[PDB]
């Protein structure tokens, strides 16, 4: 068919050579040598800190860390809330070619364990807060030698901070500009191992070429940004996520001012985008929902402001339309992308904005939507599984080949699992499994309302509602349902239950299958189509 698979166009700037520590770099290097370019800007405490400083740092890092004994066969975990030193052993890691993974610092204990049981780092970075938990950790992981406080200058609690560290590794008469950074194979040697559905989360391998393919998104005119002098960027995402992680490190490359906020606060985020003449900021999909319902936006001066972007998240056409009504912008720029493909590989093109669409296939990717039966790469306009295939796409689940393989085929793409479509314009659409709906005899109802009553239920821990399809009336709305742990409860009561709550036309004739866990999918999202075939299974 060939026609039939969407390519990305030809990148303004060309993938460069070198690794990613290697033009992270070269890059943060030319803004050292101007003294005042702010590298990170901390909205909470207004401390700026410059690309001279966060360079040294870093390359400070890099070389302790290798006269540490660090090296290839290492990786490290950087455990801490969005912050000034945040990126300070994630850019010292990547220059020496350490892996680094990040753990998510809301993760209880149990969360915690699991993520860097996976990643099994030599050297844990953690914040102050974050210290009881990893030296919980510590316990279980023998492989955890040595801990190191982020925010901290001096010693803390018996552990070395980043600068004592520094101090006790650097050889006498470093030169911080003097420093080269390691060489090495881009492909093979991995970056980022980030955290990923149904089960326990996994861990995301990402070579260096993903990162520098990045890069070169990162300042595209149309599917990044324009590397203008003064350019300000408001970030509230977890640096710790792929989004925060992957925007950031192309903002360094961008020479870009990055203000950051742990705690969201209505007020301190919008003076932060007036006071800092904010171009862009990027907010988590729950934060779009919040500003729709925003009434100060208009006290505030955010002239400068241009971009409010959501990375990897798909929104509604409804919320992005009510945020960016209330910023009096054009449009908003969200785009879609996996933790397994680094970073947003459909994005909404600068000036290429269309209502409804996620975007357009990012430059050096493709991508085709297949039917769900025959795998066969489908047409114009026709809803099927969206798949991808680019340098961007991880290079697998870490110590879980089975995994990965379930995920990625022999040539290459990532089957996604969720349904979309493009159009004649190469605009790509993701169905919204909210809207849905089931027709019962015309009657319809949306799942989403089903499981908002379901979920009320005190004995109703999980709840997934999908349409079994009936010959005699279209559709019989059906649940699985998880039970709340030592609870009891039958398929009868949830149907009366349900029944005591909803029109005639919304109960749940389908009747109630008890999962252990319902299906979700890659994007955290229910997954309709496993729901039906339980269902389906189930009823005789």
């Amino acid at each position: 068919d060939a026609k039939n698979i969407k390519k990305g166009p030809a990148p303004f700037y060309p993938l460069e050579d070198g690794t990613a520590g290697e033009q992270l770099h070269k890059a943060m290097k030319r803004y050292a040598l101007v003294p005042g370019t702010i590298a990170f800007t901390d909205a909470h405490i207004e401390v700026n800190i410059t690309y001279a400083e966060y360079f040294e740092m870093s390359v400070r890092l890099a070389e302790a860390m290798k006269r540490y004994g660090l090296n290839t066969n290492h990786r490290i975990v950087v455990c801490s809330e969005n912050s000034l030193q945040f990126f300070m052993p994630v850019l010292g890691a990547l220059f020496i070619g350490v892996a680094v993974a990040p753990a998510n610092d809301i993760y209880n204990e149990r969360e915690l364990l699991n993520s860097m049981n996976i990643s099994q780092p030599t050297v844990v970075f953690v914040s102050k807060k974050g210290l009881q938990k990893i030296l919980n950790v510590q316990k279980k992981l023998p492989i955890i030698q040595k801990i190191i406080i982020m925010d901290s200058k001096t010693d803390y609690q018996g552990f070395q901070s980043m600068y004592t560290f520094v101090t006790s590794h650097l050889p006498p008469g470093f030169n911080e500009y003097d420093f080269v950074p390691e060489s090495f194979d881009r492909d093979k040697t991995i970056a980022l191992i980030m955290n990923s559905s149904t089960g326990l989360p996994k861990g995301v391998a990402l070579p260096h070429r993903t990162a520098c393919v990045r890069f070169s998104h990162a300042r595209d005119p149309i599917f990044g940004n324009q590397i203008i002098p003064d350019t300000a960027i408001l970030s509230v995402v977890p640096f710790h996520h792929g989004f925060g992680m992957f925007t950031t490190l192309g903002y360094l490359i961008c020479g870009f001012r990055v203000v950051l906020m742990y705690r969201f606060e209505e007020e301190l985020f919008l003076r932060s985008l007036q006071d800092y003449k904010i171009q862009s900021a990027l907010l988590v999909p729950t934060l779009f929902s919040f500003f729709a319902k925003s009434t100060l936006i208009d006290k505030y001066d955010l002239s400068n402001l241009h971009e409010i972007a959501s990375g990897g998240a798909p929104l509604s056409k409804e919320v992005g339309e009510a945020v960016a009504k209330r910023f009096h912008l054009p449009g908003i720029r969200q785009g879609y992308g996996l933790t397994e493909t680094t970073s947003a590989i459909l994005i909404t093109p600068e000036g290429d904005d269309k209502p409804g669409a996620v975007g357009k296939v990012v430059p050096f990717f493709e991508a085709k939507v297949v039917d769900l039966d025959t795998g066969k790469t489908l047409g114009v306009n026709q809803r099927g599984e969206l798949c991808v295939r680019g340098p961007m796409i991880m290079s697998g689940y870490v110590n879980n080949p089975e995994a990965t393989n379930a995920l990625i085929d022999k040539d290459g793409w990532l089957h996604s699992g969720d349904i979309a479509y493009w159009d004649e314009d190469e605009h790509f659409f993701i169905v919204d499994r909210l809207k849905s709906l089931i027709k019962y005899k015309g009657y319809q109802v949306a799942p989403a309302e089903l499981e908002s009553i379901l979920l009320q239920h005190p004995n109703i821990f999980d709840a997934g509602v999908a349409g079994l399809p009936d010959d005699d009336a279209g559709e019989l709305p059906a649940a699985v349902v998880v039970l709340e742990h030592g609870k009891t409860m039958t398929e009868k009561e949830i149907v009366d239950y349900v029944a005591s709550q909803v029109t005639t036309a919304k109960k749940l004739r389908g009747g109630v299958v008890f999962v252990d866990e319902v299906p979700k999918g890659l994007t955290g999202k229910l997954d309709a189509r496993k729901i039906r075939e339980i269902l389906i299974k189930a009823k005789k």
